């Protein structure tokens, strides 16, 4: 391609739970500056996700991009992380949702019913250049 | 079981960062006058220029400078690490210099099990 996104980014399916980033990047008079972007990043449970800590999470999947100098300046107050997966047990699919917090939420381990569950952040966020 | 949570009230037992930054504006009046951190890092890291400035910007979350970005950092701001050889019995101090290559960080075992990794600086910060 003529820009690849991946530079050496895992070839197959991620073998742990990993966050997929997935945002739109908008300026403040609501004009869509990028597109979202297929981002990945390995996580643990037992890890506090914080809004500070998903700010930085989105700028650097951002550096993945054109637009790797912008700033994340404001994360869409609406936004939350949603995983899916299918439960043994029951036999359902099953969704949880997770809001950004400033306290934040800690990760949970749903290894027992899948070893790589992701946890998806599907978001606008105004971006400014540094 | 990596290298630990929130960080120690007493001295580090692993490889670490000391942040000691004095934080001006964009006409250096001074806004923040040192202010020192720790941060665990493990040896076999690339440290970069922009790896830096993340570490600096989450060394001013602790102080009411938490809401500011890092600007621009002393282009004259180096690591040193001062620790004893085993070897020669003297003192010996390395250097690394922030680029935007950056330097992988050395593991001192042989000499020292936690190594203090120095970053006395200035820099720019505005409101985010």
């Amino acid at each position: 391609g003529k820009y690849k996104k991946g530079d050496d980014a895992s070839y197959f399916e991620p073998t742990g739970p990993y966050l997929m980033v997935n945002v739109t990047g908008v300026d403040g008079k609501g004009n869509e500056l990028l597109s979202p972007h297929y981002v990945e990043f390995p996580i643990k449970p037992g890890t506090t996700l914080t809004k500070e800590k998903i700010e930085y999470y989105v700028e650097w999947a951002l550096d993945a991009t054109a637009y790797k100098e912008f700033r994340v300046v404001e994360l869409d107050p609406s936004a939350k992380i949603e995983v899916t997966y299918y439960d043994k047990n029951k036999k359902k699919e099953e969704t949880k949702s997770f809001p950004i917090t400033e306290k934040g939420f800690v990760v949970p381990d749903l290894s027992e019913h899948i070893k790589n569950p992701g946890f998806n952040l599907i978001t606008k966020v105004v971006i400014e250049k540094k």
